[PDB]
């Protein structure tokens, strides 16, 4: 069905239009104006009244929630997902893996490859955009909850099959640069066009840099599993910060990092250097409980999932509910958020013709929130994907 | 004498000219032009070819340098820094004490008082502008080079005592609000319009938040003496760099603390709430060796100043070079060097009247300096106070 959303804020690529419509047609945006377009449509939407219209959100840095896990590599892993992300306003994602016997991350990347390549399921909710591998290529001395026996040196060539298998679609990785002679990896993925995000590294400042050189370009979940700031010797954290040839993700959720540490690093990088993720485990969006992640037993108690020796361990955060917390850490504007949540990793991605802003021609993949980012409306490729309470 | 200072570029509070000329009349700026005044003057400056002209420098946190020290409660301690500071592009200055015995701190107070008023030297050089009074109030766990027995918890009425003796100079005190039991000094000090600067504190991120409402604006050398960053407790350190409440003072020298970890501080605070200081104490200026600061034996070394357990005791920085440091570490403008150089002290001490920028009215504080932040002339109320070896 043709769409069209009625009397909205809209948060475009630089500018926030106070009341204005869009018409939405073969899953493309094909109209952004204050007034309403002439053409006929199928359903209209009339949107709420302090509501706002952002482009959908997109995590690049996410385990899995609702129950299911990335490592798991069933199709029911991938339909769960998708289904459900869009309820977080995320319209497309990287389903990430984990540190693990390489036959696991084997399983997890052909079953991503098959789902996609399937077109059943990977048609309908937030769009699988390929793979983050988050490991096993880490530091032993900055594991956090990646399963320590599985850790291992940077592998080119277990890369490459692990890249075959996946048809193509690793877009990111999450490796240490220290435990990569050579900086071999990252020129490779740098060769190509795969992100090289530097995590759960023990690196020193001046080693960063180099590896900046060789082509890293991220910076994997700002804060955690990284060498600490000192003054004199900034490690991962203090370069992370300072460096502006690095994207920083960061999860804002108040638990991962203070408020006040979130707020530096918005200072630091600004709005159009941070991109906020969920990291999110399958105890996302369920009660309670020990959950399987990793191979681990995480204890999921309130907002916190935790190893038995207290290590965090993944998130429980909602995508939508890390930029209401960024809003109240740093009072940044709807066009920040945009960024922020949306616009920042499409561009990172090399996929900002087509997602990341609310600009005609692009997917018709948008979120509908109120002013304090609950979310109302998903729409994905041009299909309502999430109706809230607010129905009629 | 008059004096006209012909055909420089110009750093003016909100610009650049690029060609000017600043007469001076009776100790002040009397013109600021891109054209050749009509009127005569006494002396004539042609500058060189690509030099600029400063607001003059302003060093809030200094204990001493050329052999001097605040501590040493002479007159000849005075006459020497107010003397040699214009050398490094300084016009007005803290004198700053010591964590010492309460009687130490009580002569170096009066001393000071009564140079100023004896209006001698007091009128050549870098103009006293008072005392920042740096310890004894300050953390045992945060002691750096304050003699720690020495340090005592905050003491309201021996303040007002010190206060008396330096006749209403003391404009500065470094303290750590958890020693100052129910924010009392904090409190006294705000009311009395006296900064208070939080420093050689090991307090946390939820105290230093209270004592900005009890009315803390200052952080006492950003790094240096403070309860690290951690990203789940701030310390210090984290809300220095993201509560905007918070002023902070910084040691450019590339040795207390990396280049990435000042441009962190750059990026944090902007270049209105980031003032340069050098905290140089008396081996500043003069060779390798020994000398007596606080009580203790420093060895100098290079551009290191250590106790001997190697814990760092104020810098060897000229103000100038500090200027130098922060254009390489950031690329910051000439603008944003007046700024952090002089402009922001000026304002905090509530001088901008008559300090802190190249403007009709204001004293005729000065520096020229080259493209690379070496001094040429120094100018101290009128007066030219310093002419380095490019003389004619
Ligand atoms: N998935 C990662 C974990 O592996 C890590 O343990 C945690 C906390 O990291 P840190 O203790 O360094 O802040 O971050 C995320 O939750
Ligand atoms: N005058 C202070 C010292 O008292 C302190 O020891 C030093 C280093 O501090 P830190 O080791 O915390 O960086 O800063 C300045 O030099
Ligand atoms: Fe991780
Ligand atoms: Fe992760
Ligand atoms: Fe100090
Ligand atoms: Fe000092």
């Amino acid at each position: 069905e043709s769409l069209l959303i009625k009397d909205i804020a809209i948060v475009t690529e630089n500018e926030v239009i106070k009341n204005g419509y869009v018409g939405i047609n073969d899953g493309k945006i094909s109209t952004v104006s204050t007034e309403r377009p002439k053409e006929p449509y199928s359903k209209e939407i009339q949107a709420p009244a302090d509501s706002v219209l952002l482009p959908g959100m997109i995590d690049i840095h996410i385990h899995g929630g609702y129950g299911a896990d990335t490592m798991d590599a069933s199709f029911s892993t991938l339909d769960i997902m998708s289904s459900r992300l869009p309820e977080e306003g995320t319209t497309s994602f990287l389903a990430t893996t984990i540190t693990q016997e390489h036959g696991n991350i084997s399983q997890a990347l052909v079953n991503a490859r098959e789902w996609k390549a399937a077109e059943e399921s990977s048609l309908l909710g937030a769009e699988l955009l390929g793979i983050h591998l988050e490991g096993p290529f880490v530091s032993p001395k900055r594991a956090g909850a990646q399963p320590k026996e599985w850790i291992r040196p940077s592998d080119v060539e277990l890369f490459k099959k692990w890249q075959q298998e996946a048809g193509g679609l690793i877009k990111i990785v999450t490796l240490a640069p220290e435990e990569d002679q050579h900086f071999e990896l990252i020129r490779h993925l740098k060769d190509e066009s795969i992100i090289a995000s530097m995590g759960h590294t023990d690196a020193d400042s001046a080693l960063l840099s180099d590896a900046a050189k060789a082509g890293a370009s991220h910076m994997t979940h700002l804060y955690n599993a990284m060498s600490p700031f000192h003054h004199r010797e900034p490690g991962v954290i203090g370069t992370a910060l300072a460096h502006d040839g690095f994207v920083t993700e960061l999860i804002a959720d108040g638990i991962h990092s203070h408020p006040l540490a979130a707020k530096l690093a918005f200072l630091a990088k600004g709005s159009s250097k941070l991109i906020l993720i969920t990291d999110s485990m399958r105890a996302k969006g369920l009660k309670d409980g020990v959950y399987e992640f990793g191979g681990q037993s995480v204890t999921v108690r309130g907002r916190t999932a935790l190893l038995s020796d207290g290590t965090l361990a993944g998130s429980i955060l909602k995508m939508n509910e890390g930029a209401r917390h960024m809003r109240e850490f740093t009072n940044c504007s709807w066009t920040d958020i945009a960024n922020i949540t949306s616009e920042n990793a499409a561009k990172q991605l090399g996929i900002f013709d087509r997602k990341g802003s609310v600009t005609v021609g692009k997917d018709a993949d948008l979120v509908i929130v109120s002013s304090d980012c609950e979310v109302i409306l998903t729409i994905c490729r041009g299909n309502i994907a999430f109706i809230s309470k607010e129905a009629d």
